[PDB]
């Protein structure tokens, strides 16, 4: 969940506003949606979607078990208004 990976998480929610479709898409179904981004998904995290507005579009993609060590550079750029892997 570095930098790299939240600019594409923005993109994705960029899209999403101003493409109705795309983001029906994403709700409906946010793992081919990141397949499509070339983003993997693995089956032990969930996904879920906070805001689907036309303005304002929030996608929560919780960190992958091989998540490793981030900076404050990263964890900065990561959106904060975002929630966790439910436990």
């Amino acid at each position: 969940m570095n930098e790299e990976q939240t600019q594409q998480y923005s993109q994705i929610v960029a899209k999403c506003w101003a493409d109705a479709e795309f983001k029906a898409k994403l709700i409906a179904d946010p793992k081919a949606t990141l397949a499509a981004e070339s983003i993997a998904v693995p089956d032990g995290i969930e996904l879920r979607v906070l805001e689907n507005t036309a303005t304002v579009v929030n996608l929560v993609l919780p960190p992958p078990p091989a998540e490793g060590e981030l900076s404050d550079e990263d964890l900065g750029a990561v959106t904060g208004g975002l929630t966790v892997l439910p436990w």
